[PDB]
């Protein structure tokens, strides 16, 4: 028989499969129309997308993970998929739309790097780019679910946009397995659709609902060490935003989550503490030196430790 014709049997016995093991069935599907015969891909796609009408979280789930797969082999497929995720980042249940957070979190900037590779931007590229960029608002809001674990995931996706929203300097310290990933630095400023300018002040925005967040008296603990973490990063990958960072961390410990300002506060404090000798590392840190310091004494850092971390002008060199 032929792989499509494989392929239908197996959708066909998936059909009959009452329980989550029919994901088994499925990725089977997946792994010979993504990877061993890819002209499959566009054929059988509304035949995996059936499945996100599934009443089982984990096969809704599976069918994230497969649009993920499916515009990570073909982003032109986001014209056809934009619509079915967000429709899942709209699901009723909380492990769904965490799982969709996490998958635009990967998806936004692949996206965003076709708009910018394309001078010529179709009828269904800004239908496509429109969705993606209004699910990303939409996921800024959900810093604001009352779900903490979606919370916890929205600071992440947020995290991801501000770093892609803004540009790479000399010294930013990137991940390696972010090395490739699109940044505002690589967005010509004349492209004729995706406006530099607009990106930037979304970013900035996004990082100030971030900061307002950080900051805020109802958060829990794991979204505070979430975003404590977040920001470490913005400030490392993007060292322009390191006075924002430190000023946030300051007004946290000055104002700690009633909640957390009694037997939870030495954990908080360890947490800030921690986060903030990351940031002192980084040698765009410097410039701040009094501020970091004198908040990591109060957050009784011993002199030591503060020594111990605190950078060589030496390691300015690349943008003193």
């Amino acid at each position: 028989m032929t792989t499509s014709e494989r392929v239908v049997d197996l959708l066909n016995q998936a059909a009959l499969i009452t329980n989550d093991s029919k994901i088994t069935v499925l990725k089977q599907v997946q792994e010979l129309i993504i990877n061993k015969d890819p002209t499959l891909l566009d054929n059988f796609l509304d035949e995996i997308i059936a499945f996100q009408a599934d009443k089982s979280i984990e096969v809704r789930k599976f069918v994230i993970g497969f649009i993920e797969e499916a515009c990570k082999r073909d982003i032109e497929l986001l014209l056809k998929l934009i619509a079915n995720l967000n429709m899942l980042l709209r699901d009723e249940n909380v492990n769904v739309v965490k799982k969709a957070i996490l998958t635009m979190t990967q998806l936004y900037k692949v996206a965003l790097q076709w708009m910018v590779k394309s001078r010529v931007i179709s009828e269904l590229q800004e239908a496509c780019w429109d969705m993606v960029s209004a699910m990303a608002g939409d996921i800024i809001l959900l810093l604001d679910s009352d779900n903490d674990g979606i919370r916890t995931h929205a600071i992440a996706f947020v995290e991801g946009l501000i770093v892609t929203l803004s540009p790479r300097m000399a010294d930013s310290e990137i991940p390696r397995r972010q090395e490739h990933d699109i940044s505002l630095d690589r967005i010509p400023r004349d492209h004729p659709y995706i406006q530099y300018n607009v990106l930037w002040e979304e970013g900035k925005a996004a990082l100030e609902q971030l900061l307002k967040f950080m900051v805020h008296p109802a958060i829990s603990s794991i979204n505070l060490t979430t975003a404590l973490g977040s920001l470490a990063n913005i400030a490392r990958q993007r060292p322009m935003f390191m006075s924002e960072v430190i000023q946030a961390y300051e007004t946290l410990h000055a104002n700690l989550p009633p909640t957390l300002a009694k037997s939870q506060v030495s954990s908080v404090r360890k947490n800030l503490k921690l986060h903030l000798l990351s940031v002192l590392k980084h040698p765009a840190s410097l410039e701040f030196q009094a501020q970091i310091t004198t908040l990591l004494v109060d957050l009784g850092t011993p002199q030591a430790e503060i020594a111990r971390n605190m950078p060589s002008s030496k390691d300015t060199r690349k943008r003193p």
